[PDB]
């Protein structure tokens, strides 16, 4: 039914509503956190997606928390991405870059100067990140305790998102997705759990949401609201960052503010309690742009919610890892390739560009 109809998402139009979710795969070149042609072949393979959303990409070297995640702050990086976006565009695809700062989800050993990473407050994420061993294989490691950002460092962060956005537009991407979910830097600010500041960036929900909203305004000035999407995970717990004691009302707060900027899309990452339709209707009521749902979605769950007018499209993660031509398969109701989780992270072409199409 509707899953395969067109949808305008800000400055682009997607041929269908089957989006490829951002997927950290950790195959970049170090030093330099540089995308590769292999990565290019991987994204090109999936260009039939209504929209491709790249793996999280550092806005800065300070943003880095995972060995192998690409950056978008250097000329080496921008040139490499250019080629990747070009490839997608040759296949008539569309590609958004998801930008993050990992904040406390990082390790000193991969920070500039071997320093502690930064966050809203000085509290261990109490989870793991992915680093590389001597042989360059991916390994899980306990995260380093962060340094709380000084008040006067915050403008530097906002500027980093702005500049990374300018770089996105230089590199060819059609859109930018702000990574404000999964317990990374923006979310570390949004959450009472990880934010214990007593300055204007802490306390009330308005204070906790200040950083993310200044990023949104900086990047709407820098480019356009029609080019900006944002990913939130506002209900539940993600990598040990919960959403505090009134998560639903605090979500509707941020969503109402987001609406005011008229940005292109709200990408809700789900997944542990499901979203009530009640809540879903409240979101749809407050936000006027494109709504993208993700998190253990099925083609059928997606077809429902869409028809019900509660979301406009769906991003598939794991299914996109394993099915380049996921779009065709969903429409032919074809079987999907088995997933190979042991190669989600790190490595080379095996479990990356070697999943076959129909
Ligand atoms: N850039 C990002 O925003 C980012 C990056 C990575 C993951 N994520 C999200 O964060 C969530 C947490 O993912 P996670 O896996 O890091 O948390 P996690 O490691 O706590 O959960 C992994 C679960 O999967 C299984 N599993 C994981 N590794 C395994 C292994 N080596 N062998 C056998 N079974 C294994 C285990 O049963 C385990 O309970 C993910 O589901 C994903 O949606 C986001
Ligand atoms: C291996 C892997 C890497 C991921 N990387 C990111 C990421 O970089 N940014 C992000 O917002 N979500 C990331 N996610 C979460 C996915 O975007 C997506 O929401 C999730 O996989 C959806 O569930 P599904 O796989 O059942 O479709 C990742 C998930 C997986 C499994």
């Amino acid at each position: 039914e509707k899953l395969f109809t067109p949808l305008k998402v800000g400055a682009v139009t997607a041929p269908n509503r089957v989006f490829m979710a951002p997927l950290t795969r950790l195959r970049s070149i170090e030093p330099g956190d540089i995308p590769t042609p292999l990565m290019g072949e991987y994204y090109r393979q999936r260009a039939s997606a209504g929209l491709i959303i790249s793996e999280a990409t550092q806005i800065s070297a300070q943003a880095k928390g995972y060995a192998g995640a690409p950056g978008l702050h250097s000329p080496e990086q921008i040139a490499a991405w250019k080629k990747i976006t070009a490839g997608v565009h040759a296949e008539d695809g569309r590609i958004a870059v998801q930008l993050w700062h990992t904040g406390r989800i990082s390790h000193s050993s991969i920070q500039p100067g071997g320093q502690a990473p930064v966050s809203a407050s000085a509290l261990n994420a109490n989870t793991r990140t992915s680093l590389r061993d001597e042989n360059g294989n991916a390994i899980r490691v306990d995260t380093t305790t962060p340094r709380a950002l000084e008040l006067d460092e915050i403008p530097g962060i906002v500027n980093d998102f702005r500049q990374a956005v300018a770089n996105a537009r230089e590199a060819g991407f059609d859109l930018v997705e702000l990574h404000s979910a999964h317990g990374y830097l923006l979310h570390q600010f949004l959450s009472p759990s990880s934010n214990q500041r007593t300055d204007q960036y802490g306390g009330s929900v308005e204070n906790r949401a200040r950083l993310v909203l200044e990023v949104v305004d900086a990047v709407c000035n820098e480019w356009s609201a029609d080019r900006i999407g944002i990913r939130v995970s506002p209900i539940g717990t993600f990598q040990n960052v919960d959403n505090g004691p009134n998560e639903e009302a605090d979500a509707l707060y941020l969503i109402e503010e987001l609406a005011k900027r008229g940005i292109a899309y709200l990408h809700m990452s789900e997944t542990g309690k499901p979203y009530s339709e009640a809540f879903r209707q409240k979101v749809r009521e407050r936000f006027h742009g494109v709504i993208i749902g993700a998190g253990a979605y099925t083609a059928e769950k997606a077809e429902d919610l869409i028809g019900k007018g509660l979301i406009d499209a769906v991003a598939f993660g794991r299914d996109y890892i394993a099915n380049p031509d996921l779009v065709a398969r969903l429409q032919k109701k074809a079987e999907l390739n088995p997933q190979r989780p042991e190669s989600f992270y790190g490595g080379g072409a095996e479990g990356y560009t070697d999943y076959p199409s129909l």
